[PDB]
């Protein structure tokens, strides 16, 4: 069998996937690659079920690779998204800090204000925001939820303990792990500020782009700086809190099927690519935004053999995680 599982997080998802799965099954060859659909509750039950051997493939966020290759799952990183065009690809991508413009504050100033973040452990809304800010918090710093929701005077933390924290949900009650909290990830951080229940959304460059088609209604926007000044939103490669790995497909070390993976999404960034056809897309969807892949992502690229999260994330990344899970100040 050539059949791929792959992992889909909600209905939403789930749809993408079902489209997904019967295009390449009518422009793919009798021996060619089939893809199986999986729908779970959250990107935490993808991670469960892959090491279960119930399902092979999942696409997580930096971070949440880095989560997924302690044990007992071990799960290895293994197909990379990449950005910008595919002539000069791109593997990382920007962490912005995005708010209204005429609010007022900036980043040391960020204390009593309202939080949309994409979600717990993810690296632009959660990780990167959260370690520039950890002596800023209030003490004790641990648990670190706790003492984010204390900074701020209400968060969106996408799938964190609402009964523990409940602040973190107060923006999106129950902390919803999936689109169907209409507040979850890239797109649904900018609609927790848009709609104006927070002040800020650590999401990436390209997200106010992805949301806003319009540039008169994007100018009501900016982004928060690391000087503690503001600047317009296009003006990002200046004014960014860091540079993140992107999104990766993740397998099972053993019996992984990694080939197939990367036979299965070659072949779909051909057919179903960026401006390829008009009958699928791989990285857009009339169900919803970042659905299984992200919408600003341009293809794919092979991760070379047998490495691991800790290895393909690099040291400055890796390093910028386990530092946020015990620090000093
Ligand atoms: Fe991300
Ligand atoms: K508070």
């Amino acid at each position: 069998d050539k059949t791929v599982r792959w992992c889909a997080v909600s209905e939403h998802e789930a749809t993408k996937c079902q489209s997904f799965r019967d295009h390449m099954k009518s422009v793919i060859p009798s021996d060619g690659p089939s893809v199986a659909c999986v729908k779970k509750a959250s990107y935490l039950d993808c991670i469960r079920a892959i090491a279960a051997n119930e399902a092979d493939a999942v696409t997580l966020d930096a971070g949440l690779v880095y989560d997924a290759y302690l044990a007992p799952n071990n799960l290895k990183p293994v197909v990379a998204e990449f950005y910008g065009s595919k002539e000069d690809p791109q593997t990382f991508y920007y962490a912005v800090a995005v708010v209204k413009k005429d609010s007022g504050f900036q980043m040391n100033q960020l204390r009593g204000k309202k939080s949309c973040h994409t979600g717990l452990g993810r690296s632009a809304g959660w990780n990167i925001p959260i370690g520039l800010l950890y002596c800023d918090l209030p003490e004790p710093r641990k648990p670190l939820e706790k003492a984010v929701a204390n900074f701020f005077s209400g968060s969106c933390a996408p799938c964190a303990d609402g009964t523990d924290f409940p602040q973190l949900c107060q923006l999106c009650p129950g902390c919803g792990c999936s689109t169907l909290n209409q507040y979850f990830g890239y797109s649904g951080a900018f609609k927790c500020l848009k709609d104006g229940a927070g002040d800020v959304a650590f999401v990436e460059h390209s997200t106010i782009f992805e949301n806003l088609a319009n540039k008169a209604d994007r100018d009501q926007y900016e982004l928060l700086c690391l000087d503690n000044t503001r600047k317009p939103v296009d003006e990002y490669k200046d004014c960014h809190l860091a540079q993140v790995p992107s999104h990766t497909v993740v397998a099972r070390s053993m019996g992984g099927k990694e080939d197939l993976i990367w036979e299965l999404l070659n072949q779909a960034q051909e057919h179903f690519g960026k401006d390829k056809s008009k009958e699928f897309q791989l990285f857009s969807s009339p169900h919803g935004k970042d659905l299984l892949f992200k919408d600003s992502a341009h293809g794919f690229l092979k991760v070379p053999p047998r490495m691991d999260a800790k290895m393909y994330l690099g040291y400055e990344y890796v390093t910028a995680i386990r530092n946020l899970r015990e620090g000093t100040c």
